[PDB]
């Protein structure tokens, strides 16, 4: 069930407009720049980042797609299901999206497809969610919200486009 | 000497943009909230994030300003003057300055503030953070984070005085 | 009620020989450093610290001690008194405490050195952080982070005076 | 040239220990970790947090040894010449120690590296010097020192295992 509230669409509407601001600020300009978003959320996260930046600079960034899922027995294994990035990303700083970072494995998985689609000049990282727990050395560059959760806890990541609601919340029991 | 331009007027203008938004957020809004300028280029940024975030949320923010000066003989900083016409009792007050060195500065003007009444909180904004603190002070935001030496000095102009939005570094 | 145990009688000691080690590491060896605890549980952290410098570096270092009270009618810490039996003047004074909250109890112990005379430097080590600053106070050298809300509370209990090595989070 | 250098051999030992004590405290004690040294100086390093986890808590822990090397044509890309990890990493802590952190492309070759062998429960990571200049969302769990520095400045890491003297400095021109 439904623990804690702990984003509501006004945060994270300000910490989406906020990531947009960090992206260009890091790179200086969006220029060579690329989004790839990581499952249905994560994509719909990098569209709104999209968007966001070509507001702030009149320039759009391309949006790319990654469909992971998990294989077990547990450990399990996130495998890529499907992509969909219809353009280079040799040379370019390739900017992963995902709702939630947790033990890192997913981006792992991530960082290596895209270092298998070409050569990248860089890959970062934004994420709505850090909920700690890290398996792997991995970070994000970009963080909505930090949030301290237990490992029994889940970090629930509901957005307008698929859910209705635009809400993070944590769940347990 | 000077050694290396570290931050441009373009990246002056996106980290203070970036420290607008900040601001707004950790706060959950600009409500309560405002902003004291620490000397002349603290009192310039305090100005520009104030606008800045009006620009962003539609409301404004009141400036105050801290005239803080050193004097020796080991240096003190002591408040030469304060021009803060609002009331900073159950606030959030903003400290803003252009450089965050040993902290000592900002010691002297949250002490100063804490004199003025009972802020609920007081956080600061600084353009450059350049290392070397000799208190437990932080900055709260932070435009850049620049490495220097202890010989090293970081130089900010700012249009308003200086005819140049430039972060520097120089030795010698 | 008590909702959780967050360090045990290991951790606190891991922690604080690791932040021995810390000390050490970044003053580049103990010449020149003093202790000064804060409160009851602080004091005995400080004395613990004093004790495991000595036993890596082969060298006593100085402890201090401060109590600080809460005056009401929004708080104020205060000074209720001091025994800080050596010099502070060119010194690195390390202010001890059990728990780094608002920052309050520490901008009072920190203004309270800088008026005991002209210290090098003030740095500030706690065994548990449990965030919400009020102010733009850091520690240099940290137990545990512990993420706590508003309606929580961090118990230190050290074997001194509780007859346990526990801190835990409690609520309601 | 040699233009400053930045640990000498006193806070090179200063850091190691109190690294050691970190992966200790970490861990909740060294129960299932095991070291993986990268390359000829993260080999030596690796042992010597060895030594020093052992005499602390008076139990041994497992060091294996990676040799990388970069392949060009720049863009490069570090792959594994040489394997030596002598104990199983399935549900093991596995620690990697290198001497610098750079781009984090070597790690992200050494961490590749490491999940292939097998299953660890985690993945961390120990560097003497944080150079900066990521490239790629990596980060150091433990870390000697932070050491500022500009894209055409190296750092070289001395240790007298091999090289005679322990030393770090900054080269550059
Ligand atoms: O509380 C959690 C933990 C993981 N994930 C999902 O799993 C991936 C991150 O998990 P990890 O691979 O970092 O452990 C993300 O794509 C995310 O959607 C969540 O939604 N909520
Ligand atoms: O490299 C420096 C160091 C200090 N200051 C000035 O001194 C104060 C910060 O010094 P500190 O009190 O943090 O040492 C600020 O008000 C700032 O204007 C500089 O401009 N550049
Ligand atoms: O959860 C808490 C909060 C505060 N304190 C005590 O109050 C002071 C820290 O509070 P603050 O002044 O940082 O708010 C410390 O001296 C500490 O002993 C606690 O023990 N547990
Ligand atoms: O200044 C540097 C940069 C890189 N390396 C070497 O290259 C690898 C780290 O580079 P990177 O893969 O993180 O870019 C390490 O194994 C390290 O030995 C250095 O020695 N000094």
């Amino acid at each position: 069930m439904q623990k804690a509230v702990v984003m509501d669409e006004q945060a994270i509407r300000r910490a989406l407009t906020r990531i947009a601001h960090e992206i260009i600020e890091r790179n200086k300009g969006i220029d060579g720049c690329v989004l790839v978003g990581i499952k249905t959320r994560g994509i719909y996260l990098a569209r709104r980042l999209a968007e966001r930046i070509e507001q702030i600079e009149g320039a759009s960034v391309p949006v790319g797609e990654l469909d992971i899922t998990l294989y077990r027995d547990d450990d399990h294994e996130p495998l890529v299901k499907g992509t969909n990035v219809p353009f280079p990303v040799t040379e370019r700083n390739v900017i992963l999206v995902d709702d939630v970072l947790f033990t890192g494995r997913t981006v792992r998985a991530a960082m290596d497809a895209v270092m298998d689609l070409g050569r990248p000049a860089r890959i970062q990282l934004a994420v709505l969610v850090d909920r700690g727990h890290r398996e792997l050395p991995i970070r994000a560059d970009f963080v909505g919200k930090n949030v301290p959760t237990s490992r029994s806890e889940l970090i629930v990541v509901e957005l307008s486009e698929v859910d209705g609601i635009d809400q993070v919340s944590i769940h347990e029991k």
